């Protein structure tokens, strides 16, 4: 069952929201080569804790180990951040910034019950081209999928916008020719953190209707080579391209507005619009 939420309950979500994207602007200058994810995971903590007086919730009811998710490179979604760099067998499970990294830092924060879902690309130094593309056109697809929300379309929509795009993208640029995750998705949020319902990022024919009020989250996972993912069994969450190859995600908390809808965790650099009429 999907939930419309009333006035008072978007006025919470829009604070949540604002606080999350907070977070990603409030880290960004601590974020670079030879910095632990367990470093921006204390800075973070304290941030959302003493500043913002809001809650970190992966920590205190998801039953994750830390504040956030710190994904590098080859790892999907859901990196812990850690002091050191460890082996998952012969897999590298990373922990400290290199020059030529990629990284997702992903918050979800709550504020007087109410969650704010969001994530994006960090560049470490030196990128290469192939890597820019890949966070390039993974925003690329976020911002495409945006521009369809509005109430009376059909959720499969979002997946079939982006992966159109992603097959553009092969098309033109079969050097840098990318993957869709399948495993993850978007979901519903608001009260509670995984509601209805589930959006998927590749092409399928849900015909659930958007309507005004709902919110949920939009964050597609690109990876360089193939879709496919695998998990880590010691940690039980490093997700990590079962290819080796690098994976980018953006992740945006949206409203459905009477015309468009409202990016809730729109940040300060951000050249998207707060509301877009879609109409
Ligand atoms: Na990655
Ligand atoms: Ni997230
Ligand atoms: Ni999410």
């Amino acid at each position: 069952s999907i939930k419309i939420k009333n006035a008072v309950e978007i006025e919470k979500m829009r604070v949540a929201g604002r606080l999350a994207a907070e977070v990603l602007e409030m880290i960004e200058p601590h974020v670079k080569a030879g910095v632990t994810t367990e470093e921006l995971d204390q800075i973070c903590h304290k941030y959302i804790t003493e500043v913002q007086g809001a809650i970190p919730a992966p920590l205190n009811y998801h039953g994750f180990p830390k504040s956030i998710c710190t994904s590098i490179n080859h790892i999907v979604c859901h990196g812990i951040p850690a002091s050191e760099d460890t082996y998952f067998g012969q897999i590298q499970r990373p922990a400290v910034l290199r020059d030529g990294d990629i990284l997702n830092i992903d918050i979800t924060v709550i504020k007087d019950g109410y969650h704010g879902d969001t994530s994006k690309m960090f560049l470490i130094g030196d990128v290469s081209i192939e890597d820019k593309r890949l966070c390039h056109v993974a925003q690329e697809c976020l911002y495409l999928a945006l521009k369809q929300v509005k109430p009376g379309v059909q959720l499969g929509e979002i997946g079939t916008t982006i992966e159109k795009h992603i097959k553009t993208n092969n098309k033109n640029n079969p050097r840098f020719k990318f993957s869709i995750v399948r495993d993850y998705c978007g979901h519903g949020i608001g009260a509670e953190f995984h509601e209805e319902p589930q959006v998927v990022h590749y092409k399928n024919s849900d015909r659930t209707v958007l309507r005004e009020g709902m919110i949920f989250t939009i964050e597609p996972m690109i990876n360089a080579g193939k879709f496919g993912c695998r998990l880590d069994d010691e940690d039980s969450w490093t997700v990590y391209t079962a290819d080796g190859k690098k994976s980018a995600q953006w992740e945006h908390t949206i409203l459905v507005t009477a015309t468009g809808c409202e990016i809730l965790t729109l940040r300060s650099e951000e050249s998207l619009p707060r509301i877009l009429n879609n109409a």
